[PDB]
Order: C-alpha cells, then structure tokens, then sequence
C-alpha cells in the first residue's frame, strides 16, 4: 500500500449537491491546496434513532445516484483516486457508535439482525457504485462502536460486499478501538479516526503499532484532523467544542501529527477530516472554527507534508 495522500469530501452534501458547479470547484481547490491524491467521499444514510431499524438513503440528506457517479468520475478527471465511505447518522442526533440492540432477540422488539438487513442492503447499493465507477477503496463502517462485537454479522457484510465489489475493503474504527475489532482478518486494510491529542502521539502509536503487527494489512488514518478551536488539540473528535477561535492551535496539531507519524512505516496514510462541498469564501476562513483548513495556516503544512511523501 502506497502512502495515501487523502481529503474527506461531501459530508456536508445533500441531494443536488454534487450537481454544482460550486462543487466541482471545491474539489479542485482542495486538490490544488492540498496536494491530496485520494479523496475519501463520506455519505450519510439516516436512522431514527440508535435502536431503530431502517436506513434511509434515499431522501434530501442523501446525493442521487446520478450525481455521485459524476461526482466520482470527475475526481478520477482531475487524477484523484476516490475511497467511498457510506456510513449513518441518527435523526435524533446520537452519534452512530451507539447503535444498538438486544443481545437476544425479544418478541416485538428490534433486532441486530432486522438492523444489519437494512444496513447490508444500502452498504451493497453502494458496493455496486463503488465496483461500476472503480473507486480504489470501499469503507464498509465508521466509528460503529457497540455493533462491532457482532462479529459475525460483519462478516457476513463484508462477504455481501465483495460480491459487488472487487476494490480494497476496509472498516473504520474509533479512536482506541483499534484492538475492539475482531475481524480485521476479512478486511483488506485497518483503519481508524486517529483523533489523539496533541500530547499523547506516542503512547497511542505505539499502542497502535502492536495491534497492526497481529495482522499482515496495511493501516492508514482514515479520519483524522483537528478544528481551529481553543482546547481542540486536546481533545480533536469533538466538533462541539467550548472554545474561542484559534487558527495557530490547529495547524500546530497538524505539524505534530505528521511529526509524529512520518517516523512510524506502518502509518500508511489520512483521510483529513474534512473539505466541504460547499466551501466557505477565503475572505471568511479566519474566523471559521470548524474542521477545514482553506485559507487557514494547516493549509500549508498539509500540503508541505503531502508534497514530501
Ligand atoms: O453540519 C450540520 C449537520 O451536522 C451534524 O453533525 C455532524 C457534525 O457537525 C460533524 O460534521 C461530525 O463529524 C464527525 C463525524 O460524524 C465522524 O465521527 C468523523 O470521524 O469525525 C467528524 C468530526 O468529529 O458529524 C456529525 C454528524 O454525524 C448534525 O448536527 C446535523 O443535525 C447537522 O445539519
């Protein structure tokens, strides 16, 4: 596995998004900005809440079809490699690493298998975009914390998947979840969102370096990144965060990531979380406090390191 060289795109899209000139232009500029070669294209089916049954990808929330296939075909256009990565967000607001169910099944009650039903069937939807467009990767879960000890369920995803799809498959954890997941062995790549503080790098690494030394994959941050937030660098999951605007704290953590990592071979790459489809003018990026890095001091250090490898 080369080194990736990745950009989260569109996680702020909705239907008719990837249709716009707005976004063409916003991929081109996060490749031009960035020297990224890999956009990861993050989606977002929705459920009801953590313990409800039914995943919806086809409502406004969700781009069509018709426009991620062009959306894909003009990022491989302009020389990037595209990951797909559908994953589901809860309508009630609960982070999907809740999601949830009886470890027995329960008369009229919802079940982990009604659940993985409705979540294989859109993760092969995708699979088969994915396969028709030949996107190099295929990310088949995010952050699913609770679900992960039903292994044998992923499994049998993992398998519905490569019946569409002859691309690289992997499945993202959470941060300090590397070791949770016990089927690494059907997967093509490990990965994880890889938001540690600023001060803890070397402890995490080398936590995580003896996960990956159990199996005989590659590994790469998949999500990683930090807002441009008082605090953020201590804690760079939490897009919430209580604090002031601080543009110097974000690319202070970006330097220290790469720091950090270009010494251990393994890392194998980041999907930086994240570049949005519809990108906030240049003249506003000093007083943005969110996750992009356009127009903000990260900008450079990103790229210098993408240059680099
Ligand atoms: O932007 C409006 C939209 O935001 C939803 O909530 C978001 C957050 O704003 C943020 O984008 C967050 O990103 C997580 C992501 O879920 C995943 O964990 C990744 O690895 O790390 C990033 C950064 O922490 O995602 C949530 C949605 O899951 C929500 O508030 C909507 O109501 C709203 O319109």
């Amino acid at each position: 596995m080369e080194f990736i060289k990745g950009f989260t795109f569109g996680w702020d899209s909705q239907k008719g998004y990837f249709k716009t000139e707005r976004a063409k232009e916003s991929l081109r500029l996060m490749q031009e900005r960035t020297a990224s070669e890999y956009v990861i294209v993050a989606l977002a089916a929705l459920q009801d809440t953590a313990h409800s049954t039914e995943v919806d990808f086809q409502g406004s929330h969700m781009v069509d079809d018709d426009e991620l296939i062009e959306l894909i075909d003009y990022a491989k256009s302009l020389g990037l490699k595209v990951i797909l990565k559908p994953t589901v967000n809860c309508r009630n607001g609960t982070w999907r690493a809740h999601i949830n169910f009886f470890d027995m099944d329960i008369p009229g009650e919802p079940t982990w298998d009604e659940w993985f039903e409705s979540y294989i069937n859109y993760q092969k939807h995708y699979a088969k975009i994915a396969e028709k467009t030949n996107c190099e990767m295929f990310v088949v879960g995010c952050e699913m914390v609770q679900a992960e000890r039903r292994e044998d369920k992923w499994r049998e995803l993992i398998a519905e998947v490569r019946k569409d799809y002859r691309g690289l498959v992997t499945y993202n954890t959470d941060k300090y979840q590397e070791d949770n997941v016990k089927f690494w062995d059907a997967l093509d790549v490990i990965s994880s969102s890889g938001y540690y503080p600023i001060n803890d790098w070397d402890r995490q690494l080398d936590r995580i370096e003896a996960v990956v030394k159990q199996y005989d994959k590659p590994f790469f941050f998949v999500a990683a990144g930090c807002p441009s937030r008082s605090g953020s660098a201590l804690l760079p999951n939490k897009w919430d965060l209580e604090g002031a605007i601080n543009l110097q704290e974000q690319a202070d953590y970006y330097q220290v990531m790469f720091e950090k990592t270009a010494s251990r071979s393994w890392v194998g790459g980041f999907g930086l979380w994240d570049w949005q489809t519809y990108l906030y003018d240049e003249k506003d990026a000093t007083k943005n406090d969110d996750y992009g890095v356009f127009g903000k001091p990260a900008e450079r250090v990103i790229k210098a390191y993408y240059q680099s490898r």
